[PDB]
């Protein structure tokens, strides 16, 4: 037979990076306000936190490496996911961040106005 179970085991290991943790967000029927962009060979990554939206509320910064959405996982979710994913209607959602002390860039727009639309 079989159910599923899991473990791990506490050692005196570095920690390598800063542990991931879990930010509630109370969205309550409304959107997170957040940018997040794919990288070649990486993950999703924040690329703003509009001020004053829910994720704000939750306290979400850039460089804020989402690994898991409410459960989903970002690790694979591309940005047109991932700017779903999160622009998805749950009352209550939590996010899994975890800070990388490894992604320190910055670029500007592309040179354009009230075009396309």
């Amino acid at each position: 037979g079989s159910s599923g179970s899991s473990g791990g085991e506490r050692r005196k290991d570095r920690p390598y990076v800063e542990e991931p943790r879990h930010v509630k967000v109370q969205k309550g029927s409304e959107p997170l306000g957040i940018s997040i962009v794919s990288g070649e060979k990486g993950g999703i990554y924040v690329s703003k936190v509009t001020v004053g939206s829910i994720a704000h509320q939750a306290g979400l910064e850039y460089g804020d490496q989402l690994l898991e959405f409410n459960g989903i996982n970002l690790r694979s979710a591309t940005e047109q996911q991932a700017r779903l994913i999160i622009g998805q209607q749950c009352d209550t959602i939590t996010i899994l961040a975890q800070y990388n002390p490894h992604v320190h860039q910055l670029s500007s727009h592309s040179r354009s106005g009230p075009s396309s639309g």
